């Protein structure tokens, strides 16, 4: 199996085993201060996403041409508040936001996003970009449009001396240094069963019952986030991701934006405890689908597992309370991947594990793959 352009990328090649920990290639020291060439009919245009019609175009962009299941039944429908969300965190950059449109009609048809992180690699941190929204439109596919999205947002990485990045796909590429699977927790289950997000041994009336969970969550303290559990809860999980081997290291600023609730985008509660102490936190985001071509029932509502940290309350009991706030809050499914020590919980509270993986990979980076215990870190 040859891949015409990851080949030429400073990626590990599938198969092999690694033993060093380092980067693929040196540092440049100069880099191409033009664009990539588009193919004809194309230019890049940065997308200002403080602009309400430009951000609506990205929207719209992937809401039609987004990941979708392995039965092309349900696409990932983004909000465009989630979108800031995830594209303005702290450090952002303006041409990080790059789009593709047509010349004469300008309509968008092409994006790649990056947003600056700092990452911790077994022993390394390292200044890194996560890589998300990779999009090209469905009547644009299977033009090698991607390898020249790619490239540019290399390119505009390196010019702001940056030389690695960290970014998950369902696909297998040259080569994941870990390997996820996503689980899926029916909340609604008539619904998943109607539009075939699930299947019923068992009777409607016995999976009902088996799915129904407590109106309300049972840990002591359990309330959401405020203003003033900012500094706790980074001091949490900031000692908490220790344990892993590839996780995100997020200063105060980062873990307000990442946590901060924000309604139909991230909840995050956390446990006060006795004596007012903040000793756990949960946490999950808004992340509905479309359930395309369906007369009837047009969106499927799911949460999806987010950063969890215990320390006093078991990890067991705060995910009961997140599949409970999150049936509250009127969701059709909790999804969470086998990461971290998510593999304790996922039996127990009855998710179903689900179809794909999700590879985890770094660009220039070398280093032995680990298990999915020891992956911490989530992205959106
Ligand atoms: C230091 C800074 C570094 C910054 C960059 C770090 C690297 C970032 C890497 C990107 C991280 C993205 C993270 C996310 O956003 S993952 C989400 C990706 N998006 C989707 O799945 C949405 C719906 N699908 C599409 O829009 C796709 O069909 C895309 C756009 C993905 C491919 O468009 P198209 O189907 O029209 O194909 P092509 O003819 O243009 O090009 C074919 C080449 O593309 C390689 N391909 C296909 N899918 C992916 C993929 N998901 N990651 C990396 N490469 C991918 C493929 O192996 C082949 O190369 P090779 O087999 O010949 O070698």
């Amino acid at each position: 199996r040859s891949y015409q352009f990851w080949d030429t990328q400073p990626v590990p090649k599938l198969g092999e085993v690694v033993n060093t920990h380092g980067p693929v290639e040196p540092d440049k020291d100069n880099i191409r201060q033009e664009p990539y060439t588009l193919p004809q009919g194309f230019t890049w245009d940065a997308l200002d996403l403080g602009d309400r019609g430009v951000l609506k175009e990205l929207y719209t962009l992937l809401n039609e041409n987004y990941v979708e299941d392995d039965d092309n039944m349900f696409r990932f429908d983004y909000s465009p508040e989630f979108l800031l969300w995830a594209l303005r965190p702290p450090g952002w950059l303006p041409q990080w936001h790059c789009g593709v449109r047509v010349v004469s009609s300008r309509k968008l048809v092409g994006f790649i996003s990056a947003i600056p992180a700092n990452i911790h690699i077994y022993d390394t941190e390292k200044k890194m970009v996560e890589i998300n929204f990779l999009c090209v439109h469905k009547k644009l596919r299977s033009k090698r449009v991607a390898p020249v999205l790619i490239r540019e947002i290399t390119r505009r990485v390196h010019l702001e001396g940056i030389f690695q990045a960290v970014y998950t796909a369902g696909v297998v590429l040259p080569k994941p240094v870990g390997t996820c699977r996503y689980w899926h927790r029916s909340l609604n289950p008539r619904k998943l069963i109607e539009v075939k997000f699930s299947h019923l041994n068992m009777t409607m009336q016995r999976t009902m019952k088996l799915y129904r969970l407590p109106e309300t969550p049972k840990t002591a303290g359990l309330r959401p986030m405020e203003t003033k559990d900012i500094p706790v809860v980074h001091q949490l999980l900031t000692r908490y991701l220790k344990q892993f081997h590839l996780t995100p290291v997020m200063s105060q600023e980062e873990v307000e934006h990442w946590f901060y609730p924000q309604e139909n985008i991230i909840d995050t509660f956390v446990v006060e405890n006795a004596n007012g102490e903040v000793t756990d936190f949960l946490s999950f985001y808004t992340l509905p689908s479309t359930i395309m071509n369906h007369p009837t029932h047009k969106s499927l509502k799911a949460a999806y597992s987010f950063y969890n940290v215990h320390t006093q309350t078991p990890l067991l009991d705060l995910m009961s309370d997140a599949l409970v706030l999150a049936k509250m809050k009127g969701f059709d499914v909790f999804n969470a991947l086998d990461l971290m020590e998510n593999k304790t919980f996922l039996e127990k509270l009855k998710f179903g594990i689900g179809d794909g993986n999700l590879q985890y990979y770094l660009y220039n980076w070398k280093c032995p793959s680990m298990g999915a215990e020891k992956v911490g870190l989530v992205l959106q």
